[PDB]
């Protein structure tokens, strides 16, 4: 009769009921037959928890740090493009909620709000820029320079998207932005993903990527980026230990173990399953983060037990927006925070420093 | 047309048909997505039986002992709170059925009948008290002293509930006691869980626990309890071998391998799967019991084969109450007894002493 | 519109459509939650075939022998009680079909036709008696002596039924014989399972067994039987290697690896899964047979690859009867024969002697 | 409203909607309970991809070679009988599409178009003949000689069909050719599979095979074929390493790891699962190919990672025909090509030579 939403799945169900089909499908979809999409969630269930009893959990402290900046909890907002499709306030709502929670927001290069607009809305929020390497390196450099100028604290360079994955619903729906919206970090019709522009007869976004994003990028482009900015840089989308070691060798400052929300290559493993290999490979030299399939407090606990410093959430944030903008994002983050606090307490962990590998077994 | 209930699942189906939704949901629920709830049952199915033929099973003897007290069968009633929601006679019905069967009843601290009332109803019944450590240690001590005075033979201290688990239906339903009922071991409105008292806008019971139950408890509180009473004490809710060894070191007299009916931390293993680790860890120094998912005679057989002295049943007892009070509990216990007798006979076991590890393989 | 039944599953579907519910349920059921019933079939699917190509399979020879008697195929009829419930001609139809096919029939002690009647109907058929050890050993001896006199060639002594398993539908349905039928090997109202006799308020057959069948039997009773008859004796219902070795030590002549069609102890392994252990344990000293879940030619092939001499089929035969008596049983046996011939041919096997362990992998 | 078919599964769904039931069922079916049919697809999903990032995939080159002949992609058309049932133009449509794509077509001996007709329609297409060994070796020789004369570049001799598998729908439907069609490589009523000819009361095709195809063939017949033609010969239908080694010893030039689209012996492994054993067994001495269950670009990638030179597709081609003849086949091949290109790019592979075993893990 009146929404009573008490877990992240409830927010998704609500979002499906209120969003236009093409928009819900864009946000929900994975690549191809969505094998990895299912596995990102199923894999968490296979990792079992071995809680310690009688540890004194009256005072739980969820605080930690990400690349040297304190956060209230090891749960941060990951980059999700074009948030104004979910709610009129989009990324401005999201950053305000992050400011309230004391956690960080990773801003998409494909945001429907500019780097500057987001900084103005959340001046005291911890903010990072997710970067795509455009064919036009002057565009790419401008994004980085604006992030520096506007008080962003890291670059998350996405390394798994030389081309866009094939999301079948987006092809069926001929996905494009609603008429009033643009990718607001760009000036030209092409780069702003104008829905009045020719992006072919399939997914508009796949065509956008083919036109705008450089499929040639290599470790040499990582060298270029490392020279361009002194900001911390995290490689986002690494799934192999050898690639993780290469990122460390290139002077990067973190790895975000990610399969892009299962939206790129289908049939890759779940992120929680590859996380241990990556943690082992980097030998403590950089922080390792995870995204993909985080929906519950126990997911966060499992990721930290396997050596992630923090996790990022994608889709849950857009479901929060779809419910009630800033307040909805606040709600989703508070649910995750409280579920994580309870999971910590019930497993005997007073703080994030005592979350150890003995807590989990596959 | 007329109930013909011949197995425990039939009693649950009947209970669902007659109980108010909020009450059925409270009794049925597990925590969060109920992964462990499903696994407590599924795990029993993965343990396969290797029966011996031609052993002479004309005389089966199901009798055993629990902490030195003889019982008619290795199947005992576990603590389930607030039984008068299922049937007007609640815990008084349950204890009378246990008296008839010759098995033991573990009484919840959160019973809708007092320690004294239950003793008066079942004077010759084997009875134990399940204890929660209240913030108020005077309350806690009074519970123990009353159990001693009223002829209870052990304390089962619950160690997995510093806070209540998150049972989604109880949040949705805003679970609370029916207006005529109270937790009858307590005098004050707060501690008696009065449904006229302010227990917030979510699960009333979760708020009750946050107000009443001490999240700080540690092994030091176990030391306090061990000094307080000379009764046998069993640690209820242990899932790790290291914790089991610590319980032995603290002078406790048993371990009840339990995930709290899958109602606390979701994603812990099934109790039948962790039982072998715990049996190995305690090296025969104390009795080890199991609860969680026992529905059939073969479940009992599997638990004993893996080294449990006895098992406890939770939900089946409340379904018995929902059917027909004392008679219904009697029925459920008799079904379990007869199923266990048949399973013993068909596997070549004349008595519980010959139920060996070679009977099972995972 | 008109039955077109081309595989064993089709015969079952037809049987369900024409038989009274209580009769279909009696024949179909397994014990308790029917975990083993499902597994008897599922386990065959997990054993994969590794066919050899280009072996010359123009001439396939399915013939073999069972306990020294030639059969046309390694597929024989297992004991299924009370066949006249499925078709007026019951066991007489079955034995005539076996005579036509050139395979053997194992006659139930609980047949609705006498040992003599079956011999008269199928004088040239290979016939064996399945024996239950009655409390009354004079009854038991009479069965054996009649089998000897009437040209039966072996005794299959059932060793897994000290009591009947708990088949839930039979309890719900209060299973008993139709009014015109009896267990025709017995004279008295009790032993003939008269439906006019008091067999309690649950399954009539469970009560019959409790009254008639001896739960005390042991290896000493096997010694008695071995002394009583010089006929070959097969132990039916062995699931453990140690028991198989004991059967060999007692001078028995075969083992039928059987979980009684999953009708006795639920949660035992599938017969195809325990067959290798039993074959290994007996070291070629006696023939090993399998029943349980055989529905297709590839099931037969898998069993022989893992070292069974022959398989027995239970339920498929009664579905044949339900369709069209003798002709229906003939049809089912011919389908199994042809499926087995094709499976042999496609796997490169010209005869049963070349069916080797390399053909299968789990 | 109007077909929008964007993946191979969409083409199948369309085909089911437009084809007569008997024709769709013939094309779709596997043998018996279709366990292998399901597994051919499911097995691909169990092999997980481990993509390399930042490799420079701006220029992807899909080209390779098959038995010394260049192809545009490692995706070729496998033999599927009687294609004119799907579309009036049948095999002529298929060969024209292959010519356009720059890939090869394997022509069925049971084609509804002659060897010569197909050569005339696709003179510049890479074409191979799939050969069945007929009882009549003069027929068999004529097929080979015509393939030689008409510019076919290899013989794929099918070695897994001494008899036809039992496809239940074909039995139910009494499958036969539509009245206007014939197997056009043959002159006589029997060998042309005339639907006016007596092929029994079950599957017409099973009876055709029993009459026409030689179940006696052995390695001696492979010796005969190797002497008959200097064309490259591939053994099609090998599932064992020992058989693969024998094919190499007989001077054959390739192995097509195939379970005949799961249409012959049911319960054999998926082809992707046996491929590694076969690749290892032949020690690089001949090319190894795969068919069975290829539906997506990632399937192609997985097969090449495990050492296949190329894959063949069966059913997808007939669904293309059912949609729109030549254009439909073109569409299906272009979808597979583009999916494969994207999978290569997202996994860091610029060309087929760098697709390595480290890309996959089961
Ligand atoms: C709707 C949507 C949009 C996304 N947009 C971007 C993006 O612009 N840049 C990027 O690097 N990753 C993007 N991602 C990937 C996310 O940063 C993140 O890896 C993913 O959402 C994590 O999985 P989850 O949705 O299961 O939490 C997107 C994911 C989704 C679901
Ligand atoms: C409705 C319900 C109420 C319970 N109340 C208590 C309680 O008051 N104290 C306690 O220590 N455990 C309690 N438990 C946990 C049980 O003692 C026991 O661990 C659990 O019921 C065993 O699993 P089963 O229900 O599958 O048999 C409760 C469980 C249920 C289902
Ligand atoms: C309806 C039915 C009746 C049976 N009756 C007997 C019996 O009288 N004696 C016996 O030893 N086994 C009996 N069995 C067990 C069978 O001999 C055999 O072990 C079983 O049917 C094999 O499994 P299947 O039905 O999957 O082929 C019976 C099984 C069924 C299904
Ligand atoms: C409808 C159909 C007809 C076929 N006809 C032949 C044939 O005539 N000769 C042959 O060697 N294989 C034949 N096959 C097997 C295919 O060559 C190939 O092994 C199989 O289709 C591959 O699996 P897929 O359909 O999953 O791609 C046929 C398969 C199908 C589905």
């Amino acid at each position: 009769m009146l929404p009573r939403l008490i877990c992240i799945n409830d927010y998704e169900q609500h979002a499906k009921s209120v969003l236009p089909k093409s928009i819900y499908d864009y946000y929900r979809s994975g690549a191809n037959d969505e094998e990895t999409l299912a596995d990102n969630i199923a894999a968490f269930s296979r990792w079992k928890l071995y809680p310690r009893m009688l540890r004194n959990v009256a005072e739980t402290d969820l605080s930690t740090s990400v690349l040297g900046q304190r956060v209230s909890m090891p749960i941060c907002v990951g980059a999700t493009a074009m948030q104004r499709m979910a709610h009129v306030d989009g990324e401005l709502a999201t950053v305000r909620a992050c400011q309230s929670l004391g956690t960080g927001m990773m801003l998409s290069s494909w945001a429907t709000s500019s780097i500057e607009e987001v900084a103005e809305a959340g001046p005291e929020a911890l903010r990072w820029l997710q970067l795509y390497i455009y064919k036009d390196r002057e565009v790419t450099k401008k994004l980085v320079r604006q992030a520096e100028k506007m008080g962003y604290k890291a670059i998350f360079v996405t390394v798994d998207t030389p081309y866009l994955g094939n999301r079948l619903d987006d092809v069926r729906n001929r996905f494009k932005l609603p008429p009033q919206l643009r990718m607001k970090n760009f000036e030209t019709s092409t780069l702003s993903f104008s829905p009045e522009e020719n992006f072919g007869d399939d997914s508009g976004l796949a065509a956008y990527v083919a036109k705008a994003i450089d499929p040639s990028i290599s470790w040499e482009d990582i060298k270029w980026l490392r020279r361009l900015t002194s900001l911390p840089i995290v490689a986002k989308g690494i799934l192999r230990g050898d690639d993780a070691r290469e990122a460390v060798k290139h002077g990067l400052n973190g790895i975000l173990v990610s399969n892009h929300g299962a939206r790129q290559l289908d049939g890759v493993p779940a992120t929680i399953d590859v996380l241990p290999e990556i943690v082992e490979a980097v030998e403590g030299k950089v922080e390792v983060f995870l995204d993909g399939g985080v929906r519950k407090g126990t997911d966060v606990l499992k990721a930290l037990a396997l050596g992630a410093k923090a996790v990022f959430v994608g889709r849950p944030i857009v479901w929060g927006l779809a419910f009630q903008g800033e307040k909805g994002v606040q709600d989703v983050l508070e649910i995750l925070k409280e579920e994580f606090r309870l999971a910590m307490a019930l497993s005997g962990c007073q703080n994030v420093k005592v979350i150890d590998k003995t807590l989990v077994r596959k």
